[PDB]
């Protein structure tokens, strides 16, 4: 019950699916026939994709830096904005 839940907020906390969070649920509740295999699986493919992501974040960072830093950010007319021109490159 509440230690169920428990486990499933910490499992939420680290961006688990629910399809992976199932199965972790399904190897706690039956200790007896699961392995370290299976659950380091699970850890080790949310891993890849966080990481993934991670790397996707950055380079829009990246980018998004460049545009806010070349823009004056004034009543400058959008006419000779510098990022519409970006976006449309
Ligand atoms: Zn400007
Ligand atoms: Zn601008």
């Amino acid at each position: 019950d509440l230690q169920r839940l428990k486990f499933i907020r910490h499992a939420r906390q680290l961006g688990f699916s629910l399809e992976s969070i199932r199965e972790l649920l399904s190897i706690r509740i039956d200790p007896e026939h699961h392995t370290c295999q299976e659950s380091k699986g699970i850890v080790q493919e949310r891993l890849q994709e966080v990481e993934a992501r991670i790397a996707e974040l950055q380079s829009m960072q990246r980018s998004l830096q460049r545009l806010n830093d070349a823009c004056c950010g004034t009543a400058h007319s959008s006419v000779y904005c510098s990022i519409l021109e970006a976006l449309e490159q």
